[PDB]
C-alpha cells in the first residue's frame, strides 16, 4: 500500500472542515482506496486536473468538498481539501 503523505495545508484545511462539523468517514474510506491503488465509485468523479496543475487529481468527498492528491513513487500525497472555488 501506499505511505501517507499529508501536506501542511492539507492538515489545515482538514482541521478547519472539521471545526466546522466535517465528518471524516468517506474521507478515509476514499483514502485507503487510493492508497491500494484502487479506482473510486462513480459518486466521488475521480479525475486528472488539467494545465497548470498536471499531474495532480482531484475526486469529490461530498458535493462542495474537493480532495487535491497526487501518487507518486511510494506516497500518497494529500494536497489540500475543501470546495473547488476555494482552492482554486
Amino acid at each position: 500500500m501506499l505511505k501517507l503523505n499529508l501536506k501542511k495545508s492539507f492538515q489545515k484545511d482538514f482541521d478547519k472542515l472539521l471545526l466546522n462539523g466535517f465528518d471524516d468517514s468517506v474521507l478515509n474510506e476514499v483514502i485507503l482506496t487510493l492508497r491500494k491503488k484502487e479506482p473510486l465509485d462513480p459518486q466521488f468523479q475521480d479525475h486528472a486536473l488539467k494545465g497548470k496543475w498536471k499531474p495532480f487529481r482531484e475526486c469529490h468527498i461530498k458535493p462542495d468538498v474537493s480532495l487535491v492528491y497526487l501518487v507518486k513513487d511510494d506516497e500518497l500525497i494529500l494536497l489540500r481539501l475543501g470546495s473547488h472555488s476555494e482552492l482554486f
